[PDB]
């Protein structure tokens, strides 16, 4: 399955709109009075205003083609300084057989491009914003990992309940989409920001819709 729409919150709506309009182009962005949407291939994200006194952020990875990693990295670097971890400005993840690079948006969202070496197409054409494929990762930061995992499984996502670590990060998915399910508390790779519960909503292309509430409960809508 793929993410059809994600709804995220931001304390920086105006700066975010400018950032994504410049990055993706006006044809991939729609402004509303109280929100805006961006198109990432087959996935959409709506950003809405955060509650005053909060500064929500998320870990968002965007799938790019198997052969587009270095072009994607160069492109991404035009929009901010590439984030580094251990003084490296890219990463290889053997579990996903994937290369990743990262930049921060105006809210501190971790914007990752992920090039899955066997789980993405080879596209024989130049990379551009038009070649972003879909959302490949989103964090599901929850106050109850076991409950969340159980509800995701009841919703017919691939979940091996006996392997779930309630105090750790759990990769839930297959192919080109993984939910990063875990508790708050720990610093995110490539970021200064520590995992904190912020609300979101997610609609999958198979019709499944869910929310993370402001207290971190995963609820099936």
């Amino acid at each position: 399955t793929s993410i059809k729409q994600l709804t995220l919150y931001t304390a920086e709506l105006d700066r975010m709109l400018a950032f994504y309009t410049n990055m993706l182009g006006a044809q991939h962005v729609h402004e509303q009075a109280d929100a805006f949407t961006i198109q990432l291939g087959v996935s959409q994200i709506q950003f809405r205003a955060a509650a005053d006194g909060t500064k929500p952020f998320y870990h968002i990875a965007i799938n790019i083609a198997a052969n587009h990693f270095q072009e994607g990295k160069a492109w991404l670097s035009g929009f901010g300084e590439l984030l580094t971890e251990n003084d490296e400005d890219q990463a290889y993840f053997p579990f996903f057989n994937a290369y990743s690079c990262y930049v921060e948006d105006p809210s501190g969202n971790i914007i990752e491009l992920i090039s899955r070496q066997q789980a993405a197409p080879v596209l024989d054409k130049p990379f551009s914003a038009d070649q972003l494929l879909s959302i490949g990762e989103i964090n599901i930061t929850t106050s109850d990992v076991e409950q969340a995992a159980t509800r995701l499984k009841q919703a017919e996502l691939p979940v091996k309940l006996d392997q779930i670590e309630p105090a750790g990060l759990n990769f839930i998915g297959d192919q080109d989409l993984f939910l990063l399910l875990g508790p708050p508390g720990r610093r995110w790779l490539f970021s200064e920001r520590v995992a904190v519960i912020y609300p979101l909503q997610m609609e999958l292309d198979n019709g499944v819709s869910l929310a993370i509430t402001e207290t971190g409960e995963l609820v099936i809508l």
